[PDB]
């Protein structure tokens, strides 16, 4: 799989850039039989650094030379019951912040990663910022009430969001959730795609 | 601001091809001084058609002679409150099957449109199919039980997902949902991305 | 482009859950009206209207229209040395560039392809343009060329002889002159 | 390549809400060795093992290894006329054509343009290739060329003279040969 897509990218990518075995092998001190062979779908036990001697020499990346994710639907769909969830606590400044019950997730599309995560502090006085990550963010407050914060860690805009109040946050921007001051825990829907 | 935008592609995409107002208006039967207008920003009133014939003596389509959607984001985010969602009453086959509560939209992510879909129909024999759409859907099971339909409208696969199940369907795969047999009736959040 | 836009503004108004009179409120529009666009009857519509209808749609005039098109014979598209346009380029006053425009499609807009005469000779008085979106392959056709890029008060430099190719990403600014004193010389440019 | 790893495998940990522990039991090995993977310890990895934390990870090998790099000199990449690779293509036995392969950058790794000297001038005997991924533009640097295209067995054709352009869409199977009976002809072509 990863040994097949390889091989065949690999010769893919050797005839677009007009290189024979031989002069590929030449340029990268191997011999064409070796070269023949990684086509031929022995290229499983190469290294991450041979791999990236080899894109460097055929002018590319790893990646094109990789195949992609795969598939892991049935017939366009993937389910996932409440119960079979994976958990991290996260912990933010020694302080047990949020739980994250993580969601459904497919190859098919690796960015989306939806989770149900509960707020488990409630004193907007020490909401613990991250510094922002890649990708969006569609929230929704499944219950209680959340107390958002975002944009400056020192200087933040706020939000008080009651249950049913939808978000979204774009990229790179930091944010911070607790529960409503005093309500506890408050529970959300996060959709990173 | 469409206005605006458009002036401003236009120039920059007459000069990627190498024309100089005559040109451009010689080809388009104007003068230089209207095609230099358009550049000024005056296109306002360009009708869709004649956009169409500009686009395509440029060799290029409306699309890229026109702005980018624009920014409705407060620092960064926008919010939406649980009794500010717009809604929709999905008919069937002269039945109706859904409620269709739109949540927080923007135009910097235009393809996410995330619901909370009332499911009213609670007869699986019944289900309505749709024909599959564009994008992919991340959905979750809000409350009560849902019967999801999928694939071929003849021959679907079938499942049974109880309060906070989280599924996954690919686009254009078609699907129907229900809520459990005699149940009444069933909610979800659908994300469309 | 009255029948593209028609089809695509349906797909985009189920998309956001909308049917007819849901638009027409936003708009300030009768449902009627919405249905016609949808019917192929929105050619008339203009610029700046397109701009709201989108806006409201939360998308841009860009999604609710085609694409640029087709224009090729099974794939391909040919242009004969005689059937090409030409645009004299001139900077701060001076004949700088021909630009002879080789064949171009709708199927690859980017793709601008060019046999460009480097008109002057004199490397000092090289005139730099500002960087451009979009890479660029270049080829010396004939002659000798004298290239320099990046800061116009503080370049790089190089004299490249026939035959020699290169490649320049986009926004870098960049000259072009025929070495010191030899007249002219010649390249062929892909911007794609 | 192991940095690079590093910081894209680091990243994707945390995008999925995994810490270590979680990580490494998924695969079988030890906390101690994914953070050394996070270290920059990474190099000896196999293709097959990247594989696999990929999978684990819900992703591709590409989504954690690093972008080709930058070859350029501020934004900029030369190639002279006599340093450029040479590959002579034979078809069903025959030179067919002779690639004088010209600049190209891991800036853009699907840019590859060529001078081709077509060797063959019976147009009866074109051979085709099976259509390539990437469009290619053409230009008849010197001789006259006879395209062939589409069909190899009911092909569209088309004379061409020096000077001539043209483009050949992705897939669309194509062949040349230099006019009937002139010997060779020669052609700029450039994959993108
Ligand atoms: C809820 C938050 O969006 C989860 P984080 O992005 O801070 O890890
Ligand atoms: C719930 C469904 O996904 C809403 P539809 O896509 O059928 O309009
Ligand atoms: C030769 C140059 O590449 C043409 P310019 O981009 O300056 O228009
Ligand atoms: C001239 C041709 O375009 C080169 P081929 O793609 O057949 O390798
Ligand atoms: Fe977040
Ligand atoms: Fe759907
Ligand atoms: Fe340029
Ligand atoms: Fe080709």
């Amino acid at each position: 799989t990863a040994s097949t897509g390889f091989a065949e990218l690999l010769k893919d990518r050797r005839e677009q850039v007009k290189m024979d075995h031989a002069a590929l092998a030449s340029l990268l001190g191997e011999t064409p039989e070796t070269v023949a062979a990684w086509e031929n779908g022995e290229g499983g036990e190469l290294t991450l650094t041979q791999l990236g001697r080899i894109a460097h020499v055929l002018g590319t990346s790893i990646g094109a030379l990789t195949p992609p994710a795969g598939n892991d639907l049935d017939d366009g769909v993937i389910i996932q019951m409440p119960d079979e969830r994976p958990i991290l606590k996260g912990v933010r400044d020694n302080v047990d912040y949020y739980v994250y019950n993580c969601l459904v997730r497919t190859k098919r599309a690796p960015s989306l990663v939806p989770l149900v995560v509960d707020v488990l502090t409630d004193n907007p006085d020490d909401a613990k910022f991250n510094s922002g990550h890649a990708g969006n963010e569609f929230l929704f407050v499944l219950e209680g009430e959340i107390h958002m914060k975002w944009g400056d860690k020192e200087n933040p805009k706020e939000a008080l969001l009651p249950t049913g109040a939808s978000m979204f946050v774009e990229e790179h921007v930091p944010h911070a959730f607790t529960a409503a001051k005093g309500t506890g825990s408050a529970k959300l829907i996060a959709v990173n795609f």
